[PDB]
This record gives structure tokens, sequence and C-alpha cells, in this order.
């Protein structure tokens, strides 16, 4: 049908069709008379999957022969989404399969909707891992993703009476065609026990053993015949576990609970034993696998030449003392050499500055669970602090600030300090974030070892986030500049010479309108909601957090409503305001924010004076597959975190690539996005990081804003009095009181400038041609935000490997 | 290589080889350089499996069109063993696969050894279900096996210091190529709750729901292109289960524990809640599936014309009140019509007379777990007892003896009484067992409804139990009489005209010697034990029980040892005495018996005066796959239960088919075996049922035998004094005291006649030619004991269906 989706040759279509029928019969054990759409999806998935295997075997064969330096990307989260379409795209099979299935009397799009999301992450950090794997494969790096195969991923979100309800994400119920179980490569992981000191060093004894069983998932690069591996570990009890009889067998679940469920906290630390077990489990099994692969190439001097370990936040920080444990206790290297090897092998990426998000493990937990690791940590700390003492003599406060061991009520280990001490590189995830790390929370470390500190601005994959979710846009782009930009997103700059091209302007705007129409119909079919596709699509989608300021959006929404009720017969640009996202189950305020959004919708959406001029929709169960639908449909991207709080953001980049304009603060990657596009082409408002600082020093007083802004006062009074909750007038008292007395994120301080900036957005939307020209200038300068760029910088500046765009033989 | 294993045509071998390579590449994701024997086994299993699918789909299609009466065989146990060889045999692929794999440079036999046993049963009752499924498919019946897919089957038995250790049977670890998950056909099962009475009848409300997910396994008939289904249910929690958050997800295991592990009791009742849950789970899910299939053909009058339900013991007895529940509460039939439908649908097979094996569920358990079922049971009981009162007026003691409700400390439900009241047929499993049912434990029921009571003597499948495990014997037989006997075992009678044939005699004896040599080498390879293949192979393999009298065998063994030590230079026929079997984990005496056997071995096997004249081996981890090895190798089958205790036995039949002679009591099927072969051709000894009765009335006094038999006295003194346990002299005091003061099974009473009969066995073995002629007379008269015969009698006399030997189109 469309060019970028590949060729539909006669030989290929015929072949796909017969393999489809073969799988339906032999694999699914069905005939055409009993088969359901789900069966058809599976026959298609197996047919496509077969095309991966040859490439998968030869990629891994190639790495064995050439022996390049291997990259190990360690994360507790891989937010993968669906795999079928992505595989077709990267293998250039999309048109061929579309034809084959059409000829079988099937609609491929309908079959695509059956696949469950692999929801093995919470949000930004998990999705970054998934974009990174895609780019690493596309760039020909010998890269392996390592994590945990959770039986239950992020919960499905139901909205009931305006409240979030959680239900188990049973994503494996029908089976996962994309994973290959590898029980033959099962490895032991040790817990508890005690340390014995002998003639020749320490020994960790009387441990409980949990088995780590790997499941491999293929990761295809873009049209280069490279297929890398994501290896996810699953917990299994040994066969003599607890071995009355019946209970012993039933108690096996105690060990297997390790890989059962993803912790659903975004940017928040919870110090639970099960979470710590998860962190060690992934690290211990992964490191044995790395060492095994290295030995099958005595001399650990070459280890850092053959191995890079990237730590995705502090969650796998135990890799540092675990590598020390293995090198010192088992391989019998001396401490100093082991340490040199570890530092040169490990690198650490920080994803947040929020204090409540930082991992600080109680010492009594590590003592019981990982006694040898605690001893190694103490020894790391002592040797590190001697270096500090020698560099900054007499600075006794620096000693306590930098210690890996924190003093107080309960002693804790600061995992971030551990990572910096044990890594040769530390990076933040956008220029402003990395600067903040050097100036504030890691200042002392930066002064000791300035050479460690780097920036690697985040990116997103243009395969999933343009070609896959927005074929129409990808196609009009390819018509003018070719197909090469898909793996070199910088070529989008060439679109600048089309900014005054009348045909292009029409095409860009036509693609948006079609995406909006398709999304508006999706909303009716699956959720029975009536929206106007001519309105401005104002969207904020991301996890529910106070720092992300969904509440600031709520205040704008109510202001628009109040202004309409004030002057009903005055003209306003119609808006559909969409807010979606999950709240962590224990996060009371986030759950209150969701309830507020639905309550506002309940009033706004049923007021006859408003008409179809303002709609407020809560997008239930926001996840990767929903993002692929709503992002192409958006006109306005809401990126409105308090300056200094959002480390980077990646949702922002997605919207930029797909033809939305951005309203946002100078936070995270927003700064670099506006710098690339030009500030005139961005809707920037609000305090900068410097303004926030000034306000903190003086003291933030919310009452001041309330007193001086009548429109704001009215909203607070509406909230307090029960305007949005007639039956429970006090429902939102917690929200009001937080806003008035304990707002860490200064929602009121940005309100006036936000409302003003929102008026300027509305003015620009009244002029379709100029709106679209600004869109073209955004799309055209979004190239920097490809994860291919990000990964090439990791490769060159951290891992010491050269990327390659060269094909492997087919 | 050999005739009965089918043709190895050029087209077929070529095809198998390429499908083997296709699976290795696409299915296993391996190449020949990294593949292990386990991978090769899997490629073979998938290749063979493909041949089932077409036949499987058309068999089930055929049943849909023809709509025959369906047979549902309900069991908590299906002891299947391995499936690969069985499938090759029934599909006539064995030689072709042997050739194909040979040409690939592989040994098929070695690949066969990799497959795990499906160990989903304890012993006789479970293996009977598996033989029955095979015969039902071979006879073209529309039959379905229904049970539970246990995650852990019967435990693996390790012997450590002479003691049994249990370890989890993790049979699914590498995956099961033979099952197809059918998540689309998942069904709800209800537990707990309470009964509400409304205008229109009772309603069972506030229940907890557990999901039943089916897994289908193909069951091929012998060379007739019939493939039936065994459907096993697996327990799954619903997605809103318990829905802090993390705990709720982890507590899902509480629901899923239902299908976790097989209860490992043979012929013994344990009244545990989890066991009851298992029994209801299988019944509730199965019955919904039956009713669904019946409706997809309003009028339940035709239900018994279209459905037979066979209850394998009382374990699925809850089918009776569950069918009543569904018909009365949900379909709104009146009681009397529902009851008529139930009786005509259900039939009950009894497998034991032992009182401790009978299920008697406490009322307080059913009250909490299944409140509606208890009410229905009470109502069944009341209406049943009114029939008894009307037939036997004034017989008040008959009323209390026959009640389904037992009075006393705790009120209990007698599940056996439930089954008889609610079934149109009740059968025992051998003629003497069925007679015992009518004369003793079910006398009152027999007097009320004589027409209900039947016999169906057990049988074994000649596919697994001759062709598969003993190809050499199957081949020399087929050379003389053709191949037709494999599905008509009565044709073996024709071998009687070969009893004086010198060529045959030589061939029969040659096959045994080769089986003994192969087994002797197996013992060295896997267990490092030195046995003499010229000795008589004296074997007792079965579950360890006091009623099976492994202890009587032990006494003989010690007697032989003492006689040798007494007269060392006297000649005795050399024996290898093999005893194997598992003890239930809670069964202290059974575990002591195992320890005794190994202790005897420790003394006997290392005494230089004995030499290779007597060896005592405990066969560790006895299971279906081990039975297939040891049975073909046996010379003497030990079938020595106290008369009246072994309902049938099936191991006995296996040995008879494979050329062992039988030493045994007139118990269970032994009576019919000796009747078929002639008593002159059987080594019968001991009390008959009548002699046991006489002894009970007088009072069994073990001291009397001890006083009058010096050889027996010596053994007891050796046991008491610590001869077989020098370091712990009192180790066996529990055994001695049981034998002397509380022996329910009268071991001493049969000792003298057993020893005497054992001398006569030894005399016959001294004359090879006459031993072998007696063997031929046994093999030749074993036809009655084919499960094809058994199933044809069930079909004609209970189910009301005609078997058929006709092929379906290929
Ligand atoms: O991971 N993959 O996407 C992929 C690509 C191509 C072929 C198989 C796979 C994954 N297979 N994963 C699994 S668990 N395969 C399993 O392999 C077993 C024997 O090892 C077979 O019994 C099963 O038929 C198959 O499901
Ligand atoms: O990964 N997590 O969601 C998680 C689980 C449990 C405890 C802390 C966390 C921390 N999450 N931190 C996250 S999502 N940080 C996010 O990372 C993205 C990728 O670089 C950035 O673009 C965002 O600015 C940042 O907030
Ligand atoms: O039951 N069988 O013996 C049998 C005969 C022929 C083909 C498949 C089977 C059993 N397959 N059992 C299972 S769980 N197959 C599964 O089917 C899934 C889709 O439904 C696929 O994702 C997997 O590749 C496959 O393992
Ligand atoms: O099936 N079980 O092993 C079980 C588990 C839990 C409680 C009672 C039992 C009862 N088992 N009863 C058994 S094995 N009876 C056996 O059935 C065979 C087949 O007809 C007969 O040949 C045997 O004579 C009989 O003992």
């Amino acid at each position: 049908q469309i060019s970028v989706r590949g060729l539909a040759g006669v030989e290929n279509v015929t072949e796909l069709k017969k393999n489809f029928n073969r799988h339906l019969h032999f694999t699914l054990v069905k005939d055409r008379n009993v088969a359901t759409p789900r069966d058809y999806y599976f026959a298609l998935a197996h047919t496509v999957r077969d095309h991966l295997v040859g490439r998968w075997i030869r990629t891994q064969q190639h790495y064995y022969e050439k022996d390049p330096k291997r990259i190990y990307y360690l994360s507790l989260e891989f937010y993968m989404g669906r795999t079928l379409q992505n595989t077709m795209v990267n293998l250039a099979l999309e048109n061929a399969c579309d034809e084959a299935t059409y000829q079988l009397g099937l609609d491929m799009e309908e079959l695509e909707e059956i696949e469950e999301d692999a929801g093995l992450g919470n949000g930004g950090l998990g999705r970054l891992a998934a974009c990174f794997l895609d780019s690493m494969a596309t760039l020909g790096l010998a890269a392996y993703g390592y994590g945990i195969r959770y039986e239950f991923g992020i919960f499905n979100q139901k909205i009931c009476g305006g409240w979030q309800m959680e239900e188990a994400d049973d994503w494996l119920r029908y089976g996962n065609p994309w994973e290959k179980a590898r029980p033959e490569f099962t490895l032991p992981v040790h817990f508890y026990g005690r340390v014995e000191h002998t003639s020749q060093g320490a020994k960790w004894v009387d441990t409980q053993v949990v088995l780590a069983m790997p499941y491999d998932t293929p990761v295809p690069g873009y049209r280069n015949n490279v297929v890398n591996t994501m290896r996810l570990w699953s917990a299994k009890a040994p066969n003599d576990f607890n071995l009355g009889y019946i209970q012993a067998v039933l108690d096996r679940n105690l060990a297997e609970n390790i890989s059962r469920v993803l912790y659903p906290n975004d940017n928040f630390f919870e110090g639970k034993e099960l979470r710590l077990k998860q962190e060690y489990f992934v690290v211990a099994a992964t490191l044995q696998d790395i060492i095994r692969r290295f030995k099958s190439s005595t001399n650990f001097d070459a280890f850092p030449d053959k191995v890079a370990i990237q730590l995705n936040d502090t969650h796998p920080s135990l890799a540092i003392p675990e590598l020390m444990r293995v090198l010192v206790d088992l391989e019998r290297l001396d401490w100093d050499k082991a340490w040199e090897v570890t530092v040169k092998t490990c690198a650490y990426t920080n994803h947040t500055v929020l204090p409540e998000a930082l991992e600080r493990w109680p010492v009594h937990l590590l003592e019981t669970l990982l006694p040898r690791h605690l001893q190694i940590i103490y020894e790391i700390n002592q040797r590190f602090l001697n270096r500090v003492a020698a560099a900054f003599p007499g600075d006794v406060d620096r000693l306590r600030r930098m210690s890996l061991v924190e003093e107080g009520a309960v002693k804790r280990i600061n995992m971030a300090h551990l990572c910096i001490a044990g890594s040769h590189a530390v990076n933040g995830v956008a220029r402003i974030h990395s600067e903040i790390l050097k100036k504030t929370i890691f200042k002392d470390f930066y002064e000791l070892e300035p050479h460690k500190f780097q920036n690697k601005t985040n990116g997103i994959t243009p395969r999933r986030w343009l070609v896959l979710c927005n074929p129409g846009l990808a196609e009009i782009i390819a018509e003018r500049i070719g197909e090469e930009y898909i793996s070199d997103l910088d070529q989008l700059r060439k679109l600048l010479s089309y900014v005054d091209d009348e045909a292009f302007i029409r095409d860009v705007a036509k693609v948006k309108q079609e995406n909006k129409l398709k999304f508006a119909a999706y909303l009716e079919r699956e959720y029975k909601v009536h929206i106007n596709p001519n309105s401005l699509f104002d969207v904020q989608v991301k996890r529910i957090h106070e720092y992300k300021r969904q509440l600031l959006n709520c205040l704008h929404v109510i202001t628009l409503y109040n202004r309409i009720k004030k002057e009903p017969n005055k003209f306003v640009v119609p808006r559909t305001v969409m807010i979606g996202g999950k709240a962590a189950p224990g996060y009371h305020m986030a759950k209150m924010i969701i309830k507020l959004i639905t309550a506002i919708g309940d009033v706004v959406n049923h007021d006859p004076v408003v008409g179809d001029r303002l709609r407020v929709i809560f997008l239930e169960n926001y996840r990767v597959s929903l993002a692929e639908k709503v992002i192409p449909a958006a006109d306005l991207s809401e990126q409105i975190s308090t300056a200094g709080t959002e480390a980077s953001g990646t949702g922002n980049m997605k919207f930029m690539l797909n033809g939305a304009l951005t309203i946002g603060t100078m936070d995270g990657a927003n700064v670099e996005m506006a710098e690339e596009a030009g500030e005139e082409n961005f809707f920037i408002f609000g305090m900068r990081v410097e303004d926030v600082d000034r306000l903190d020093q003086r003291g933030y007083n919310a009452q001041e804003y309330y007193d001086r802004i009548p429109e704001l006062r009215q909203i607070i009074e509406q909230l307090s009095s029960g305007f949005f909750s007639p039956k429970q007038p006090d429902l939102f008292k917690d929200i009001v009181n937080m806003l008035m007395h304990h707002d860490r994120f200064k929602v009121f301080a940005d309100y006036e400038e936000y409302v003003k900036c929102q008026e300027r957005v509305s003015a620009l939307y009244k002029n379709p041609r100029e709106w679209t020209r600004m869109v073209i200038r955004n799309i055209a300068t979004s190239g920097k935000f490809s994860s291919d760029r990000t990964i090439a910088q990791y490769a060159r500046e951290i891992w010491g490997v050269e990327p390659s765009r060269q094909r492997l033989p087919a």
C-alpha cells in the first residue's frame, strides 16, 4: 500500500500464506472453521518469528568468531510494548504480511490489537531501556539486555466511580511467542548465610539457593540482519527445596516469588526485602553469565577490554560488590587489581534528583540477606574515604557527606555513592540534569573526580515512534527526502526547505487530521465517548506525580470553564483536553489527582452552555500501545514539570517527532528541544531553575498568589466548597491544603504565566497555516532526539566501541 | 530392523529427516554445533507430534458430525509414563524414525531416555486409567480422560543411607511437547459462600472463584488413525483476585495451589482440605465442559443417551451432587427427573476393600467448602433411606449401616455409599473382589439393588506392556502367528501348539536372556551394581504396603541366607532378588520396610561365603519407565498379598505377558490368571480368603508360629538382636513388635508354605527346558488380561456403546 512498509513480491506473499496455514494447523492445532482472531494473531506471530531465527543464530555465531567487546545493559525494567509490528518493520515484512493476510481474508491491524503489551516497566526509565536495545541492534553493537521476567508487569488500570482500581497484568496467560526458554542455562543464586574466614580468604556459607532460569527474546536491528538478545531471568526453587511433604512442595512459591511482580513505583524508593532480593537476583545471575561468556573466548586484565556493564540507575548497583566478591573470593585476585577491573568495567546512569527516589538500603537488611556484600561495601567505603581524606585534608564534613554509609536512627547504604565510587563514568540524561548533578547532589564527587562526569541526553527510537505508530507521516516525509532518515534522523533537517511548500503544508496537516479522526473513533468504539475532531487535542500523558504537575493542567482547565461560564456567547478555540497515566498504588495524592480529573470531566462534559467547546477526558490504562495511538493524534504536548525536577523526559520527544507543538517549562530535555527548534517555535513559560532557587531561599508562600489572583482564588473556593463533588463537599480538602500549605512543586507560582502562554497557543491554532509551519520546524529539528544518536555517544565516550551501519549477510 | 516396528520407506525417512532439521532450527532455535542430546530428543518429539495433529483434528471433527454417545472417564490420576515411543508404535513410525535418526548420526534409544515420565499417579489405579485411555482409542470409542494437571507428580525417590528421601518431581521444567494449552476454554469453579433460598429455589452466593484452564494431550489408538483427548485442568486465580497491592498479587498462589501437587498416598485416605478442593475442582470444571458439549449437539431426557460418566473410585464422587446442583438449581429440572438423569449417567468403580483407604469426609469440611453440596447430599440420603425403610420395614440397624451420613464423634459422609446410591452400575476389578463386595462391605446395597453390581476384571495394554517394552518377544511371536494379536490378545492361544516346538523354546529363552543382559548392564551404568545374569531374577515391584507383604519376601530372603551360612558348600540355585517401590511420605512402617531391605542387602551382598549365589537389590525410584525395563527381565513375579486384600493387581498381568512365572496367593486377579493358565503352571501357596476368615474368628496368634518354626525364630532373634544393624541394635524393634503383636496381614501364617513353594520354583529353574515350556503356557493364556477386553465389557455392559476396530481415513 505505502512505500516505507517494504515490497510485497509474489514469491514472499505466497510463502507467508503457506507458512501461516502450516502454523495454524501444526502449531495451533486448529482448522479455519474453529479459529478465532486470537488464533490468527498467533499464526501470524509464529510466521514472522520464523524469519528471525536464522538471523538470530548467525548474529550470535558472528559474535563468537569476531569476539568484539560486549555491552551488558542491566535494568530492572524493559517496557517493550508489542513486538509483532516492530518485527515486521525491522525485517521489511510489513507490506508482504499485509498482502498475505488480506488474501487470506484477514485484517492485519485487527490481529495486531490482540497482542498484549510486554509491560515490564513503569514509565520513562523502562521505555528508555527498550528504545536503547532497538538502537544498539540497529548500530551493530554486540549488546545484551539483562533483567527479570516478571510474571505480572505493570497493573492494568481500571477507573471505577472516578477512582483508579488496579488489576493484575496477566500478560503470559495465552503464552509469549517471542520468548525462548533456556532451562539448560540455569544458574544458582545465593541468599542469607554467613561469612567464614579461612587461611585463604572469606567464604560465604550456609546459603539458601534460588535458581535463575533465562528466557531469551530476539531484538532485531533496522534492516541490517542483526538480531541481539534480551535475557530475562525467572526464579525457580531447587528440587530438594525444603526437602510435611505437601507443605514443602507448596513452600516452593516462597523462592519463586522473586520474579513474580514488578514494583509499580515511578521515581520513588520503597525499602522492601522482596525488592532487594530482586535486585541481587538479576545481578548475581547476570554476572555469572558474563564471566562464563568471557572465559569461553585466567587473565582478568583483559576483562574491561571485552566487557562493559551499564547500570540503569542504582537498581543493579550490587553488580559492583558482586563483581568484587567473584574476583576476590572465587578467582582469588588481589583487592587492588579486582577494584581496577571493576571500575573500568562499570558505568552508572542517574535518572533522578528527587530525594525520595534515591535508594538508601538499611544496613540490617544487607546484613541478614547479603553478609559478604556488606563487608565488601564497608571495605570499599574505607578505601574511598582515605582517598577523600588525602585530597581534602582536614575536611571532616566532606568525609561524612561522601561516605557510602549514612549515620542516624538506622544506618543506611547510599547506593548512588556506591555507583560513583565503583564506576569509570557517571552520566545524567539531559544537559541541565547533568549540570545539576555536578553543582548540587554530587558536587563533592565531581570535585574529587571531575573526569567521571558526563552527559548523555536521552532519545527515542524513530522506528517505533514514527514509522510504526505514524506511517502516514513517515510516508509524506519519505516522498520528499527518501527513506534514509529512519536510521539517520538528522536528515529530517532537509524538511526546512519545505516550510513554505504549499503541498507539504497541506500534507502535514492532512496526516494530523486523519490521526485525530482515527483516534476519535477509537475512543467511541472502546470507551463510548463523543469528541469533536476539529478541536485542539491538548494532551498530557505520563505517570501521575506531583512533580509532573497534572494539577497545574487541572487549574488551567477549570479557568477555561469559568471563563466560558462567565461569557458564554464569546468565541473560544475548542479543546479536547486529555490526561492519562497510572498512579503508584500507595501514592494517595496521585490517586486524588486522578479523581479530581474525572470529577472536572463530570462537570465540564455535561454542562450544556459549554457544548463541544471544552471536553475533559481521562485516558484509562496509559501504556506503550496507547501511547502509539494518542501521540500521533496530539496537537499540543504538555511538558510542565517544575524546573529542575524532570531529569529528561522522553514523552516530550515522541510528541515533537509526531507533529505536536510543545507547551512546557525549561526543564529536562525541553531546554535542548527548544534550542534545536528555536524558542520562537516553542511555547516556553514559567520559572527557570534559578527562579525556583530564589523562591526557596525567600520561602515559598502560596497564600500570596491566592490573594493577588482572583481567578485562582475562585478555583480554590470552588474546590473547597464542593463544586466538583456535590455529594461529598470536602472530598478534595487534602489537595487544597497541599496547594495552600505544603506544595513542594510551586503550582501557584507558574499559574499566571501558564494561563497566558495557553492563550498564545489558542491564537496560533486559529491560523491553520502558521500552526502547521511551526509544526514543520519542530519535526525538522527533532533529529538530535533519536536514540541512535544517544547510543553512538555511549558507545564512543563510555564503552569504547565503534557503531556500524553495515548489513550482516541475509 | 524388526518386523512389528513398521516400514522404513524411502519417502518417509527423507521426510522425517527434513522435519527433524526444520524443528531443530525453527522450533528449538539451535544448530548442529551447539545442540545437546536433550535438543535432539525435542526435535524428534516435535517431528513425531506433527503426525498426530491431522488425525487429532479429524477424529474430533468426526465426533461432532456423527454425534456418538460420549464416554467421560473421571480420575484424579493418570500415570502416563513416557509418550514418544508409544506414539511411534501406535502410528507405525518406529522403524522409520529409527532409520531417519540413524542417518542423522543419532541413536534413537538414547534420545528416548531423555523424556521425563508423566508421573501423575501413585500406582495401580493411575496406571489403569492410562491403559484404559489407550484401549478406548484403539476400540474407536468417543472417550475423554479428565483429571488435574499437577505441576508436581509423584516424588522422585532417592535412597540415602538406606532410607527413602523424597524430592519434587519437576517434570515440566523443560516443557511438555505433548500438551496443548487451551486458555480460551477456561471455566470458573466456585468455593465457600453460602446458600440463599428464594421464590424459585436455592442460590449459591458470595463464592470465591478459581479458574480452571484445560491442557489437552492426544491419545492415539493402535494403527486406526483415532486420536482421543485427555483434558487436564490447571488452577488459575482471576485477575481481580484479592483486588497492599504486592501481597494481593503474591497471594494468587493460594488459589493456584489446587493443581500444584499429587497427593502421594496409595490405598490410604487423608482428610485434608486441599485434597477435597482438588476433588471438587476436577468435577466442577469437567461437568461444565460435558454440559457445554451436550448442548452444542433443553431436553435432558436424552442426556444419558449421549453421556456416560465413569467414576474412578470415590475421588470424583462429588460429580453426583454437582450434576444434581446443575440440573436442579441452574437448569430448573424437578428433583425426581434430575435424579433419574444422574443415576443413568453415572457409574462407579471400586478399587479397594481396605477400611483406611475409604473416603469419609467430615461434615464440617463440606459445610464450609461446599454448603449447597452438603444440602443436596442430605436430601439424597433422606430419599434413599425412605426406599430402604420401605423395602426392609422395621430394620432399624440396616438404616444406620446404609446411611450416607455416619454418626459419632465427628459426623462424616461415606463417599462410597454416595456413589452406589447415585450410580446405575457398581463394579469391582476382579471376580473375587467383586464377590467380596457383594458378600461383605456392600452386602446391604447388594440386597437392595442386586442389578447394580458387576465385575470388570482389570487388564493392561499390550501396546506399552509388550510391543513397546519387549520388542524381541513381540517379534518371535509375530514370526509364528502374525501381527493381529496386538489388538486381539486372545490370538496368543495359538502359541499352545508351539509348546513342544524346539525352535520356539530356544527363541523364548533367548529373548529372556537378552532382556536380563540388557537390564544387568543398565544396573551397572546408572547405579554401579554387580549382578550375575545367570541367576534367577526374583522380582517384587509395587508400592510399599503392609498388605502387599514385602516383609514376607524379606523373611524368605533371610532364610535363604541362613541356609547358605549353615551349609556353605551345598549347591543352591543362584538368585538376584529385586525389590522396588515407593512408600507414602507419612507411612512410617513402609519406610522401615525399605530400610530393612537395604540393611539385608548390606549383609548379604558383602558376605564372601555367599559369593554370587544370592544378591538383594533395592530398585530405587520405581516408576512406569523403570517397569518397562525390569518386567521384561524378570523370571519370577512376586504377587504375595494376604488373600482378600489386593483388589486385582495389574503388575501381575504385566509379568505374565513378559515371560515370568508367578509365585502368589489366591488373591485379586491371581485367581483368574491361574485359572486361565492352569494351576499346574502357577506357583500358588498360602491361605485362601476362607482360611483368613477362620483364623480371624479364632484369633490370630503370631507367637504360635514363632514357637513351632525354628527357622522363623532365628530370623526374629537376628532382627531383635541387631544382626542387620550392628551400630543401632534396636533399629528394627517396631517391625518385630508389629510382626509379633499387631500384624493385620498374618505374615507368619503364610511363611512355611511360602518357603516350601519357593523351593519348588528353584527345582523347576534347574531344568531350563521345562521352565520355558511353563512360561510358554503362561504367555499363551494371558489374552484375557488385555485392557481391550476390559474396555469392551465396560462398553457393552455399562456404557451402552459398541466398540469398533475400523480405521478412520488417514
Ligand atoms: O523467541 N522467539 O521469538 C522464538 C523465535 C523462533 C522460534 C522460537 C521462539 C521462542 N520459542 N520459545 C519457546 S519457549 N519455544 C518452545 O520450545 C520448546 C522446546 O524447546 C517446544 O516444546 C515448544 O513447542 C516451544 O513453545
Ligand atoms: O524505574 N522506576 O520506575 C523506578 C522504580 C522503583 C524505584 C525508582 C524508580 C525510578 N524511576 N525513575 C525514572 S522512571 N526516571 C525517569 O527516567 C527517564 C529516563 O531517563 C527520564 O526521562 C525521566 O525524566 C525520569 O524521571
Ligand atoms: O499436544 N500436542 O501434543 C501437540 C501436538 C501438535 C502441536 C502442538 C501440540 C501442543 N502444543 N502445545 C502448546 S502449549 N503449543 C504452543 O502453542 C502456542 C500458541 O497456541 C505457541 O506460542 C507455542 O509455540 C506452542 O508451544
Ligand atoms: O489412587 N490412589 O493411589 C489413591 C490416592 C489417595 C487415596 C486413595 C487411593 C487409592 N488407591 N487405590 C488403589 S491404587 N487401588 C488399586 O487399584 C488397582 C487398579 O484397579 C488394583 O489393581 C489394586 O488391586 C488396588 O489396590
